[PDB]
């Protein structure tokens, strides 16, 4: 249609530009990986320019192939795709960071990722098991200085393997640990965290904005709800009457209201869908705007509901969700 | 620059994209119209991608030479410049709209403008005089249905002469008159109006966002303060003590705080400067962010100061500033 050469982005603190709507690629293991290949191709056709994955999603072969397929048919150029990967917690030791990035890049068959994140701040012992456990099912925790992990991330950006580097699931204290590290070369460009109208992350968002860190929202639609990661008793975000009222007023959908909320408060928003219609629906976030009154109504929904506690990882001080923010 | 091929823009309701920081080109009458040439070149070199002018500014020859110079020297391509002109009030009759646009294009030596606006909703008699007057010195107003003016603007867009069309200095009533016009083809993409912390336009802004009309703020730095247009005893925006204290806290400037405020509330902001350092300074709006409490402090500065009343045009029903908004 009218002008597909341009799209909305935000300038990161390292000078790179991030598209403000990202396509989420995680799906529960029961969904065939074929659907990831299909869905990324559809997302790129629909106008997503930012694609979010991770080693632990076990889909980088498919996601990379979808990107390469869309480049080879002329649909998009590599410069106009912003691809994120993440370093899993079995590779936090500094000597394991670049090996893990190179392994992701070999799976993707890409030369570089646009963004590499520390996925989660609790370290687990190295090896092929992504969640290694003892005989009673308790995680095997590892002891790693994330400031040393971050210096290994910085060397990946100097090597050109990652254009930008950031973090995910960090709280205030862990962000200050990085920002205050002696000899810091690059600040994180982003903190990717759960964020939606039931857990709007006000306080953490303000801190990130005070440092020119972009907050990137995952579970912006209320999450995948996969058991046993998400409590099935938790409220379903998109049933909320305020979201539904706003959707009816705008002739949009609750999902669109939840995405647009994030864009207007300065957050970069992810959205996963493997459904062709809903992929195309989600790019309609650029076709309407919420009034101040509507933003205030959504701010009023905040209610302390964290879908993704990751509490199997609790105990070490780097477990990020016990602090206020 | 790390990546000067990307820059922050917003999608308009016609599918075109507008860069969110625009360069203002009006300068008071004591400044030679020639000075616009260098200023616009320096704006483009600094990273402005949106340049705002108008037939009545008497600078489109210079503005157009600057734009063509920076294309010819390889600094930017035409698709990375978003240029706005405006239809003066002696050309509101529908028969006269296209003629006026063609005259601006001949002066610019461009094939199209990216945006053509109705400059001000009060019509004056057609002819060479921009402010025609009778023998007693009274302005000669003209009775024109701006719906018919708008249909002529629609035809300019269909001809390709304007990629997008919008309005300026419209109030709620006048916007509604356009949006409710029978047989409307294209909504206005924007309403360019005075907007700054002393006149934050909340109500009109919300109305525009409810219709997916972008509000574009002029006089965002407190205006050119040219007599007789602006009263010299109006308060000087950039001396405001809250803006100055936020500037000192951020190691920025009061101008930068006023520009960033607008970006965060979803406004596209203009900034005129003919000073090389200030032009470069203003592009730093993309380098920092304001917290929610800082935004609320700036919201609290609102105080009903309209610098540009343009009351020479008061009397006709279309004069826009007698209604509440
Ligand atoms: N960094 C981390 O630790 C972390 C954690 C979680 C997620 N993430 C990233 O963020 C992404 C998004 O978060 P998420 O996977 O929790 O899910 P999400 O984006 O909050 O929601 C996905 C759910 O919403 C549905 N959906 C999507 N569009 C919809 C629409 N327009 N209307 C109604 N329902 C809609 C999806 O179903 P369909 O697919 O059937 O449309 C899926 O069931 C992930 O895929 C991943 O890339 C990161
Ligand atoms: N649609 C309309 O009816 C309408 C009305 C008015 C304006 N406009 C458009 O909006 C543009 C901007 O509005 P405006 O001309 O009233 O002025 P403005 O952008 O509010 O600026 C006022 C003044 O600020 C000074 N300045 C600029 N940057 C500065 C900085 N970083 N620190 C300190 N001072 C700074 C400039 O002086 P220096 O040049 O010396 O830096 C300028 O004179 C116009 O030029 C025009 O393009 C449209
Ligand atoms: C389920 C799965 C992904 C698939 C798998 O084989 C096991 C692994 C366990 C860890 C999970 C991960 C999905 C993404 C999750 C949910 C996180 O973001 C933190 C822990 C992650
Ligand atoms: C542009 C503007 C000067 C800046 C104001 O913000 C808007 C004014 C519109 C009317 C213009 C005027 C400059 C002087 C003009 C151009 C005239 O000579 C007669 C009409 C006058």
């Amino acid at each position: 249609s009218v002008d597909d050469s341009k799209y909305q982005c935000v300038k990161l603190n390292d000078g790179h530009f991030m598209p403000v709507l990202g396509f989420g690629t995680y799906a529960p293991a029961e969904v065939p990986k074929s659907k990831a290949l299909e869905a990324v191709k559809l997302a790129i056709e629909a106008g997503f320019h930012h694609i979010d994955s991770a080693h632990v999603y076990n889909n980088e072969e498919q996601v990379g192939l979808a990107i390469r397929s869309k480049i080879a048919d002329g649909s998009v150029k590599r410069e106009d795709i912003f691809y994120t990967s993440k370093l899993w917690s079995n590779s936090h030791r500094p000597e394991l960071v670049r090996p893990a990035l190179e392994r992701s890049l070999k799976n993707l068959q890409l030369d570089y990722v646009d963004l590499y994140l520390i996925h989660f701040p609790v370290s687990v012992k190295p090896g092929e098991e992504v969640i290694p456990k003892d005989e009673n099912g308790k995680i095997l925790f590892d002891t790693v200085d994330l400031c040393a992990t971050w210096e290994a991330m910085e060397k990946c950006k100097d090597a050109g393997l990652a254009k930008s580097i950031g973090v995910s699931n960090f709280n205030h204290r862990l962000l200050e640990m990085i920002l205050n590290k002696p000899g810091l070369k690059y600040k994180p460009v982003c903190n990717q965290v759960e964020c939606h109208p039931y857990f709007n992350q006000r306080k953490l968002l303000d801190f990130c904005k005070s440092k020119d860190i972009v907050l990137v929202a995952y579970s912006a639609l209320g999450s995948h709800r996969e058991e046993p990661w998400v409590d099935p008793n938790s409220p379903v975000l998109l049933e909320d009457p305020v979201l539904c009222a706003l959707a009816k007023k705008h002739k949009r959908t609750p999902a669109l209201i939840a995405l647009r909320y994030q864009l207007q408060r300065g957050v970069v928003v992810l959205a996963k869908s493997y459904n062709e219609q809903r992929i195309r629906q989600n790019v309609q976030v650029f076709e309407f705007q919420l009034t101040s009154e509507e933003m205030k109504a959504i701010d009023g929904l905040n209610r302390n509901v964290r879908y993704l506690t990751l509490d199997i990882f609790a105990g070490p001080p780097n477990y990020p969700f016990s602090d206020e923010y």
